[PDB]
């Protein structure tokens, strides 16, 4: 029985405003409805791993899990496993996998971040859930972000408080947020970003929606434009939207959008929206293909609607050989050549890295770099040829070159990072001098670049 190199993953996202849901809710898992929908030849073909992220749910996980598992059983004819299940108020995630992926998922981990202080503190935050798939390290994020057109500078300020403070993935990469622990890091919720046009203009807004005409809607979506000058969601990805917004609909219906201002509202305005969203960031050089993205049109108990989207994602085997794990493979080696760092900071301390890699028996600590001032003002951190040679556990080529490497740029004076990066090995040759290259993050902001050349040696 083969492991796989590739799986398929369903996300969904509902905000279910606090209604229960309907009697039926197979859509949402078969990607029907409106945007990038799935082919009707694939009903029956159950996904790997199911990701179902609420906002806003009444149930109990008992509840929700019963309906979750009795839906995939009607569509697909299997029992799904249930992997993980994670709330905070409102806010749930549950992961379900196909029986046979029950010993290929380990290291499963669940945490949530409450979002805001005191009035902003009780009800927005995340969940999220990580796991082992094989060689593989997957993450989940459902946020359910702070509402209202005229908040997107909170709704980013709380992205950056969950991606530092969820606590997913592996520990010992310390210096790692979330944006970096996992090969595929999926990030979903009602990010309730809005399509800032003004309030005079929603029959406009209804009108375009009605022609299927969403470009002059998406070219004012908040999450787009902030994602475009770099205010949020760093390096994620988001398939293009070709679905009508989600937010906020007439109950019962989907024929109407309830966007004028009511006591219930607090006297705000809900012009209609993309609330409801699925962005991923996967390492580089990973196979990871959208394959759906969408919204129902048959589940009408909430002011929103339902969001589906499906990957394609490159898995990778737990890899033995007859050396790593529990030794070396003296005939694999990772080299770098003429490394430099550029960091954005206005800070002089000396510099190191660490390395981490799964590749690794345990992170590596580099010498301190020689700090230059750059022509236009940067401070550029010179390893030269000074960098350590990594000892990789495993030499052979069909391994080593589906790793990748973690750097972290550390001050010596405090310990703490000031940028992450990630490097694929996934090289064009081996025993050869190839150019790498990372932005360097922290609190998923830039703060500066890596680059240099690598010489990966494998037993090949
Ligand atoms: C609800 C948690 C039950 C559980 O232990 N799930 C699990 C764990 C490891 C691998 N696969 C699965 Cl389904």
């Amino acid at each position: 029985q083969p492991e796989p190199d590739m799986i398929t993953i369903f996300i969904g996202t509902w905000n279910m405003g606090n209604a229960p849901p309907p009697k039926k809710i197979t859509s949402w898992f078969l990607s029907k409805g409106q945007g990038k929908t799935r082919d009707d030849s694939a009903d029956y073909i159950p996904h790997d791993i199911y990701v179902i992220g609420t906002q806003e749910d009444p149930l109990s996980e008992k509840e929700w899990l019963e309906i979750l598992k009795h839906s995939l059983q009607e569509i697909t004819s299997v029992t799904f496993k249930t992997v993980a299940i994670h709330t905070l108020w409102n806010i749930r995630i549950v992961v379900l996998a196909k029986p046979e992926h029950e010993n290929r998922i380990s290291h499963i981990c669940t945490d949530n971040v409450k979002t805001g202080i005191a009035n902003t503190l009780g009800n927005k935050g995340a969940v999220g859930v990580s796991f082992m798939f094989n060689g593989t390290s997957l993450g989940f994020v459902n946020s359910h972000l702070t509402s209202g057109s005229e908040k997107k500078l909170r709704r980013n300020q709380n992205y950056m408080n969950i991606l530092r403070f969820l606590a997913l993935g592996d520990k010992k990469l310390s210096p790692f947020n979330i944006t970096h622990r996992f090969t595929h890091l999926f990030w979903f919720g009602d990010l309730n970003y809005r399509v800032d046009l003004p309030t005079w203009e929603a029959e406009t807004i209804i009108q375009k929606i009605k022609q299927q005409q969403y470009a002059d809607l998406l070219s004012h979506d908040q999450l787009l434009t902030e994602r475009r000058e770099q205010k949020v969601f760093l390096h994620f990805e988001e398939e293009e939207i070709t679905f009508a917004p989600t937010y906020r609909f007439e109950r019962l219906t989907r024929d109407k959008y309830a966007y004028t201002k009511q006591k219930a509202t607090g006297m705000k305005y809900n012009l209609p929206s993309w609330c409801d969203r699925v962005l991923w960031k996967s390492y580089p050089l990973v196979h990871v293909v959208c394959q759906s993205y969408g919204s129902t049109s048959d589940i009408m108990t909430s002011d929103h609607s339902p969001v589906f989207a499906t990957f394609e994602a490159g898995v990778t085997s737990q890899f033995v050989s007859k050396n790593g794990p529990g030794t070396v493979d003296s005939q694999g080696q990772i080299e770098f050549l003429r490394c430099y760092a550029t960091l954005k900071t206005k800070s002089q301390t000396k510099f190191y890295l660490e390395f981490h890699s799964s590749c690794l028996e345990s992170f590596v600590k580099s010498q301190e770099g020689e700090n230059e001032e750059g022509s236009e003002g940067e401070l550029v951190v010179k390893f030269g040829e000074t960098l350590p040679k990594l000892k990789p556990i495993i030499s052979d080529p069909e391994y080593l070159l589906d790793q990748h490497i973690l750097i972290s740029i550390k001050s010596s004076d405090s310990d703490e990072s000031y940028g992450e990066g990630c490097i694929a090995l996934r090289l064009e040759a081996t025993e050869t001098q190839l150019p790498i290259y990372t932005p360097l993050t922290h609190h998923g902001e830039l703060t500066g670049h890596f680059q240099g050349e690598i010489k990966l040696q494998t037993s090949q």
